C-alpha cells in the first residue's frame, strides 16, 4: 500500500476552511494544537465550560459553543467520546451546521456501527492517528509525528481524501506515514488492537509480572523497576528493529528464554481468544454492550480507575519515578521477551490471517505499542489509561483480563522457578549442545515472515526524515 508522507500531499484543499473541533480532551487537544501551528484555521466548539473549555483558554483559544462553532465551519470534527456523539450530532450539530458541511471523524465506531446517519450532501471522512492523544501533539511539537489511517465514507465532493490526507498532513501523521483504510477495517482493527494489547493485554501483562516478583519475594520497588524498565527496552528494540532486530541484541540464552518461555505464557489457547474478541467486535455484540454499560453510567469504568489509582503497583510507581526524577533479573527478562514476542505476535497475526491490510496491523499492533509503553513508563499505568479513549477504557478492563488470564501469572511463576534455581541455566546449556536448534529455527521463519519483511519496510519509510 501507498504509505503518504508530506512531500505526498498538499494542504491546499483545507487552507481556508474554518476546522471546527469538537471537544478538547485526548485527541481534541491535539488536533487543535497541530492544525493551528500548521497554520490552518481552527475555532474549537464545546457544549459546557468545564475542564476542557478551561484547557483551551489556557492554550490561547476562545472556544465556541458547539452551536455556534458548527453554523461557522466548513469542517467539523467530533473530538468527544465515542458515546457522546450521537446526542452531540442530534442535539447540537445535525440541525445547526452548514449545509455541505465535511464530517470528520477519528474513530470509525459511530458511523460504522450506524449510530449516526449523516446526511446524503456532506463528505464524511476519518483521520485516525494510531497514537494516545497526547502522544500526537508531543511528537508534533519535537518535529516528527505518529502515523494514521485515514478514510472515506461518504464522498460528495470528490475530494474527500485529499481532504483527510491533508488534514492528517496538518495534525503531523505525514511526517510518519499516512495509510488508505476503510471505516470498517480502522473501526475493527482498532477496537481489537486495544483490547488485546494496546489497553488491556499490556496493563494485564505487566499486572501479572509485578505480582509474580512480589509473590517470588522481590521488594515492590524492584518489581516495578524490572517490570517496566524491561518492557520498555525490549518493546523500544523492536519498534526500531523488529522482531529480528530485538533478539539480535539480547544473548543467545535470552533469546532460547524468550522463544520458549514466550510460546508457553502465550500459546495457542491465546490466538483463539483473540479470534473471540475480534468477532465480538465485528458482530456488534462489544459494540451494543458497550452502549449499555455507558447508559448504565460506566460504573465498570469508574471503578477500575478508583481501584487502579489506589493500587499497591500504582502507589510503588508513583515513588519510584518520583525518586529518580529526584536523583535517587535474567527471569524478568525472559518472561517479558518472550510475553511481548508473542502477545505481539499473536496479535498481528490474527488481524493479517482476518484479511486486514498488514500495513495497518503492524501500524495498529507493533509501532503503537511503543507509544503507549513510552506513556507508561513516564506516567505509570493510571496515566496511560486517562490518555487513551472511554472507548479503549472499558474494552481494556473488560477484554485484557479474558487474554492475559490468571493462569499467566501462574505460568510465571513456574518460569521464574526454574530459572531462580539454575535449572533455566542447564537447558539452556544442553540446546545449547544440539547446536541451538530452536534458535535458529525460529529465526529463520522470523527472516521470511509478514511481520518482519512488512515491518522492514515501513520502518524505514517511517524513520525517513523524522
Ligand atoms: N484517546 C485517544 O488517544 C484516541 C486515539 C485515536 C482516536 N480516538 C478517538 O478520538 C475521538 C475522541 O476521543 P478522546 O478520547 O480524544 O475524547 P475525550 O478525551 O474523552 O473527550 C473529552 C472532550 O469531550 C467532552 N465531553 C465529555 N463528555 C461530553 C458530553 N456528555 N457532551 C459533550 N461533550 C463531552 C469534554 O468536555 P468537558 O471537559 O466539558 O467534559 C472534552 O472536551 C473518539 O472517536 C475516539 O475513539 C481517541
Ligand atoms: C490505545 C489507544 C490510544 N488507542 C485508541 O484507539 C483509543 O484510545 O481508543
Ligand atoms: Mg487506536
Ligand atoms: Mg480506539
Amino acid at each position: 500500500a501507498k504509505i503518504y508522507k508530506d512531500e505526498d500531499i498538499s494542504l491546499e484543499p483545507i487552507k481556508n476552511k474554518t476546522i471546527a473541533i469538537l471537544g478538547y480532551g485526548s485527541q481534541g487537544r491535539a488536533w487543535a494544537l497541530n492544525l493551528r501551528d500548521s497554520g490552518l484555521n481552527v475555532v474549537v466548539g464545546l457544549e459546557r465550560q468545564g475542564d476542557s473549555w478551561r484547557r483551551a483558554i489556557d492554550d490561547g483559544f476562545k472556544p465556541m459553543y458547539t452551536k455556534d462553532a458548527v453554523a461557522i465551519a466548513d469542517i467539523i470534527v467530533f473530538l468527544v467520546p465515542d458515546m457522546v456523539q450521537k446526542s452531540l450530532w442530534l442535539n447540537s450539530v445535525k440541525d445547526f451546521m452548514k449545509k455541505g458541511a465535511d464530517l470528520v471523524f477519528a474513530h470509525g465506531f459511530n458511523i460504522h456501527f450506524k449510530i449516526i446517519e449523516p446526511p446524503k450532501d456532506s463528505d464524511v471522512y476519518m483521520i485516525a492517528p494510531k497514537s494516545p492523544g497526547p502522544i500526537v501533539r508531543r511528537s508534533y511539537e519535537m518535529g516528527g509525528g505518529v502515523p494514521a489511517l485515514v478514510a472515506v465514507y461518504q464522498n460528495v465532493s470528490g475530494e474527500a481524501l485529499q481532504k483527510a490526507l491533508a488534514i492528517a498532513k496538518g495534525i503531523g501523521c505525514a511526517r510518519a506515514g499516512v495509510i488508505e483504510s476503510t471505516f470498517k477495517e480502522e473501526t475493527e482493527t482498532d477496537l481489537f488492537g486495544e483490547q488485546v494489547i494496546l489497553v488491556g493485554g499490556i496493563m494485564e501483562l505487566i499486572k501479572a509480572s509485578f505480582e509474580t516478583l512480589v509473590e517470588e519475594g522481590y521488594q515492590p520497588e524492584v518489581a516495578y523497576f524490572e517490570t517496566v524498565n524491561e518492557l520498555k527496552l525490549i518493546v523500544d528494540l523492536i519498534y526500531e528493529k523488529g522482531l529480528t532486530g530485538m533478539l539480535r541484541a539480547v544473548s543467545d540464552t535470552a533469546k532460547y528464554g524468550g522463544i520458549t518461555v514466550g510460546k508457553f505464557i502465550i500459546d495457542k489457547s491465546v490466538r483463539d481468544k483473540m479470534k473471540i474478541v475480534l468477532e465480538r467486535i465485528r458482530s456488534g455484540e462489544f459494540a451494543r454492550e458497550w452502549i449499555k454499560e455507558y447508559e448504565r453510567g460506566m460504573p465498570t469504568v469508574f471503578k477500575e480507575l478508583s481501584e487502579l489509582e489506589g493500587s499497591t503497583i500504582e502507589t510503588v510507581g508513583r515513588k519510584l519515578r518520583e525518586m529518580m526524577f529526584r536523583g535517587m533479573l535474567f527471569g524478568e527478562q525472559v518472561i517479558l521477551v518472550g510475553g511481548i514476542m508473542e502477545l505481539i505476535k499473536a496479535s498481528f497475526e490474527t488481524l493479517v490471517e482476518e484479511g486486514y491490510q498488514p500495513e495497518v496491523a503492524y501500524f495498529e499492533t507493533v509501532n503503537e505499542l511503543k507509544l503507549i509503553v513510552d506513556l507508561i513508563y513516564e506516567k505509570g499505568l493510571t496515566g496511560m489509561l486517562r490518555a487513551v479513549s472511554d472507548t479503549a477504557k472499558y474494552g481494556g478492563i473488560t477484554v485484557g483480563k479474558f487474554i492475559i488470564d490468571k493462569s499467566v501469572r501462574d505460568k510465571m511463576k513456574i518460569v521464574l522457578e526454574r530459572i531462580r534455581s539454575g535449572e533455566f541455566a542447564r537447558e539452556w546449556i544442553k540446546e545449547y549442545e544440539r547446536g541451538m536448534p530452536t534458535v535458529f529455527k525460529e529465526l529463520s521463519e522470523l527472516e521470511g515472515s509478514t511481520i518482519e519483511t512488512v515491518g522492514r519496510k515501513l520502518r524505514e519509510m517511517m524513520f525517513r526524515g523524522m
